[PDB]
DNA sequence: CTGCAGGGTTTTTGTACAGCCAGACAGTGGAGTACTACCACTGTGTAAGACAGGCCAGATC
């Protein structure tokens, strides 16, 4: 039941998946694992995501937050 | 049918080579950090009813 096992079982559960992903990256996008695996979530979730899919996906390195400028906080408070 | 027992199945759980990045450690000098205490003072308490005395007005002989 895929809830809490460690790395070295999912390893061979998805060896073929990651080999195919690397093959596709080498064929079409050069082989950048990060850019492929970050975008994999977009369409797989977006078939049926509520709205939080987009938030947690844009929660990437960009943005970012550290928090709002103190002026915006002051405006919220007053 | 039950019970246990060699081994199978596939799957885990971990140790194994071996190279290498990410963040903690020490420190510093002090800053600005961030979190606490101290200080007087607030709000929600919120209306009729019982009893004693004085007196007056209407009924009676």
């Amino acid at each position: 039941h895929l809830l809490s096992l460690t790395r070295r079982a999912q390893k061979h559960r998805l060896r073929d998946l990651k080999n195919q992903v690397k093959t596709f990256a080498e064929k079409e996008e050069g082989g950048d694992v990060k850019s492929v695996c970050l975008t994999l979530f977009l369409l797989a979730l977006r078939a049926g995501n509520e709205h939080k899919q987009a938030d947690e996906l844009e929660a990437m390195m960009q943005g970012r937050g550290f928090g709002l400028h103190p002026a915006v906080c002051l405006a919220i408070r007053v």
